[PDB]
């Protein structure tokens, strides 16, 4: 339900959300997997509607601590959706070309067009996250970006983009296990890079940056949802539920 | 299977391929779906390898007569593939922006990067198909493009791109039936009036497809003629050809350079 | 002389600016040409500094009624500037690709990078100008865009873009002569577009739209300048003066730092 | 005018071109400057036709040894050209995003459109130059690229692009002065890199790559011109002459009006 939408009152505190919380689903993994299968099928039908109607633009932003489940959320929640109408835009270390323009330039280029659903795998929020945590620009610079982001998203929404932002929220010990497993798994070693450790040493700074970002930019037109993500089955189910409910609210119809 | 690969001998004749041929699968519809499901899961694992290895580029080109099943092929063959590694680039009627540059400009911009598999829903070949059939440029112009394409694809492959080109081959009457289907129903939005103009030109299109295939099917960028009158056979055959191709790359997960605290 | 900078008090009135005003220059065309040549030489040197320092981004927006002199301003004001560091981005009728995204998508793509000076030949302001005058989207939509533009420009400025916006202001009788000239000159007829006459019939609505846009979006970090433009020599001189002074105000420095055998 | 167009016979030899050659212009520095001014103004006027006609695409390639004068040529040759029709595309060290595609991806994106003149400040040729000299890919890789480039440029020309490729040819001792003068000038030190020295130490391997590239890719649809570039006034004059005449050969026309009538 909507106990996970962050209200636009600037009173948000990340400690009020428990990464192991599963209270929204009355059951465990096995029943959730079945309910996910039902939601996934509705998602597929709604996506085909979105694409066919060709009017709405849908933007899903995914942010998380490292190993917080971004890849799994993309892979599982959107399984079976027509590839012609869903696109993943990943944002990594900015290139020199990208740093030569404002930080929103490379992000604005990737926004979804009419009839399209786009997933931001990481996003412009990295410019008030990692950029803040590692002081890649002075605080006086990034402090102003919360306003930039609110106004950029307001413009997107005003012009027809439905915006969903999900913070996949895992605990510190959960990250330790996933990072270790990533080491203890030959098919996952490629995902692990030593830089992952340095980011972990800053666990508390990142959590502070995430709370500030979420408090500052969760709006009626661009809400943040905090997703307890220690349980993959719960994470996938809750994201699917919110996404499906949002898409249903658009009242999309096939053209005559 | 390889009897469906157009050899680079310039002696391709499209009549030597039956739109209803299914001789490559020993069974019927139901047995094929079982093998297709097996191939699909094979496809998924190979995509995750491709993405993880981050070395090869894979370009799948889809061409067919209208209603020849390209949209269905994309939706069925790549069901369940991780969206982060599979991308569809569709090419429609060129804009003024795209016509102000060479015809390959808009196509080159969309090629797959390392670790990525890209589906061309239509391709640069439209510039030696519809462009030729409707004489949108003089033959003196487009007849040169067979070489451009051979060389453009040669450069892509030399630099690491695996190229598969599939012609989904249906019969004319089969087309009529499917077109009539499009009018009857949730799909009416897909139907176009220009489609009829193209239908009367069925023969000029078949000739262009044979010419393009004869001219541009190469060792580094082969054409496969896919009997596509049967969707279950079409999907199975394309899946089989692709999976073999990905298997031939012998891809391996990379390697690393210890206890997390 | 910042008598032409529109202050950010939302009080701007277009009627208080006379297109024939030349009061800022004590002289006429011949003396202005000499002052322009002096300013142009400084501009060329400041541009080389901008490029060499590689930190600031400079955006010059040009808007005007049709035949209001934007092409002439570009040609004359930027005569002799190194092509490696200045670039014109012109905005015409949005394509379907561009209309499928928010109106700022196609504009953001063209903003200047570090060390570069970009001229917007027309700009995002068309989306509260022609779009407003001809109701290309409902008033409920475009009325919201003044805020979008204020915040878009604020973000650009916060992140290092110096923004100058020039409204080249000609009178209605002046536009009649210049349009009539474009018809009577074989070297300019191609510039004449039949839509221009429709736009002329709406002269008053465009003036209203320009007044609203300028009142709504002239801010400290992104000022509008109203340029009396009936006199080309005065227009070119005044734009050069404002541009040069702005660039001088940035106080740009060449970057910091053995024999060759 | 005729003697600087590398013939498409694959026997091109660089040592048969003198960086100090000025034999194409009858005069000295001052007489060339006057002719350069005359060519410059025709260039301005021809560009306005190109832009207005909106049919032809014009691509000017500039390659040179470091400090060989590519920046100066752009600054001088195109001084006074309307920015609305002339665009410079610079190519530096590829980003990871650009390396994830074939080396021609980032270059093809920048080709000129109809009515436009584009200057490639460095180009796709760097992928058989610095890439070859420093073995950024195995010779097995970059050896195939001469073919790629001939065919890429053939496609461009067939589809309406006029291609001019200029190698600005300076001597090893001449480069030494410009690099030195680059240090001895507070307004130019920013241009000097230490990598400039490591590339200078490889002068001969670079010269060999240029001869190979020029011999392999000079064709009748995409000619290379070797420009004696030790003297700036001659370099600027010669490049201007070749460019202007080529533009004259296009026989560009102002369009016909839309459709005598009166304005109210
Ligand atoms: N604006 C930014 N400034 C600096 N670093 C950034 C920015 N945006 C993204 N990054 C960083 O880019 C890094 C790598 O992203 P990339 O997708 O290229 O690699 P990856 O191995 O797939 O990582 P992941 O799956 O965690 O995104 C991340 O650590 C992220 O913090
Ligand atoms: N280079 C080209 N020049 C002219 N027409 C082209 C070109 N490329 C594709 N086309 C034509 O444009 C149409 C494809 O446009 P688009 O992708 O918008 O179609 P659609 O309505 O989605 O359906 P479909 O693509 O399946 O036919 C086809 O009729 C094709 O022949
Ligand atoms: N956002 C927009 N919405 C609608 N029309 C627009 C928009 N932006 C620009 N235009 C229109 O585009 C036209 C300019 O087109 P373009 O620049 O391609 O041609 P042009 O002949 O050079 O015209 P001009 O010299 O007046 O700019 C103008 O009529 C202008 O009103
Ligand atoms: N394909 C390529 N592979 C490797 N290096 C390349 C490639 N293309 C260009 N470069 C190199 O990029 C370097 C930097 O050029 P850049 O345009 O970024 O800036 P610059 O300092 O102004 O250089 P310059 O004035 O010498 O052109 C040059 O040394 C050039 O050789």
């Amino acid at each position: 339900m909507k106990k996970y939408r962050v209200q636009p009152d600037g009173r948000f505190e990340l400690k009020r959300f428990d990464p192991d919380d599963t209270s929204a689903f009355e059951g465990g993994k096995q029943a959730a997997l079945e309910a996910l299968a039902v939601l996934n099928r509705r998602l597929e039908k709604l996506q085909e509607l979105l694409y066919a109607e060709g009017q709405h633009k849908v933007l899903v932003v995914l942010q998380a601590m490292d190993a917080g489940g971004k890849d799994g959320t993309i892979r599982v929640v959107f399984d079976g959706v027509n590839p012609s109408g869903v696109r993943v835009a990943s944002f990594g270390v900015p290139t020199e070309q990208e740093l030569a323009r404002d930080y929103l330039w490379r992000v604005h280029q990737q926004v979804p067009r009419k009839g399209e659903l786009v997933i931001f795998d990481r996003s412009h929020y990295e410019d008030v996250l990692v950029v803040r945590v590692k002081n890649l620009v002075p605080q006086q610079v990034w402090q102003k970006r919360y306003r930039h982001i609110r106004e950029f998203e307001r413009m997107l929404a005003d012009e027809g983009t439905t915006i969903l932002k999900f913070f996949l929220h895992i605990s510190k010990d959960e990250q330790r296990q996933r990072l270790q497993e990533r080491l203890d798994n030959p098919e996952k070693r490629w995902k692990f890079r030593m830089g992952d450790l340095e980011d972990r040493r800053l666990w508390d700074r990142y959590q502070e940056a995430y709370e500030a970002a979420i408090r500052e930019t969760s709006t009626e037109y661009a809400p943040w949802y905090v997703i307890p993500a220690n349980k993959n089955w719960y994470r996938n189910w809750l994201v699917s539920h919110i996404l499906v409910e949002t898409l249903e609210g658009l009242a999309m119809q096939y053209p005559q």
